[PDB]
């Protein structure tokens, strides 16, 4: 199971396309988008809806999925179409991935660093979120103390108002998009 993959540009006819431009555009309106990709990586994408159907199964009426933003440098959008986001990455709260609810976050040229011709680039990620609680600075807390090889999920920054979650896990996050971006 190696993970090939291959990128479709997705055309601004796509339905599809409109909702990832919006959810960009909440908070990154100011910046000029040059292209939207889709992520097709069958191996990573079963595994990833493996972890989901167990997830969904455990967690009861929890929506464990939901879609965030993960900006990153243009080494690492090979490295991430083919492995998602986990263990041997190099792009207080947690040594898991960090995932952005709003869009500017990742916007921020530490994460999405221009590269030469000034394109910048953030994932608009599914990340299973599952249960969480609020994180502090490698695997996330247990639930139950009396049980506690049960784990949170995922940790975030405020429980009731979050704006970021942390992963730990392996196949807990698909790139589906890519969004290449300027100033
Ligand atoms: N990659 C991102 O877009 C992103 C979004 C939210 C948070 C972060 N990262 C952090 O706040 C800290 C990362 C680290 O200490 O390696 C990155």
């Amino acid at each position: 199971k190696q993970q090939n993959f291959c990128v479709v540009e997705l055309l601004p006819s796509d339905p599809e396309y409109n909702t990832v431009a919006s959810k960009f555009n909440q908070t990154c309106s100011h910046f000029r988008i040059e292209k939207i990709e889709r992520i097709q990586n069958p191996d990573l994408w079963n595994s990833y809806q493996a972890k989901k159907k167990t997830m969904d199964a455990k967690n009861g009426q929890t929506m464990n999925e939901k879609q965030l933003f993960h900006g990153t440098d243009a080494g690492s959008v090979p490295h991430v179409n083919r492995n998602g986001f986990n263990r041997s990455y190099a792009g207080a709260y947690g040594k898991g991935t960090y995932f952005a609810v709003n869009a500017n976050y990742s916007a921020n040229d530490t994460y999405s660093r221009p590269d030469a011709n000034g394109r910048k680039h953030v994932y608009y990620v599914r990340v299973l979120t599952g249960i969480y609680t609020h994180g502090n600075h490698i695997v996330p807390p247990s639930k139950n103390p009396q049980n506690p090889t049960d784990l949170y999920d995922t940790v975030t920054d405020n429980v009731h108002h979050p704006s970021l979650f942390v992963a730990f896990y392996d196949y807990q996050a698909y790139p589906e998009y890519l969004i290449t971006f300027r100033k």
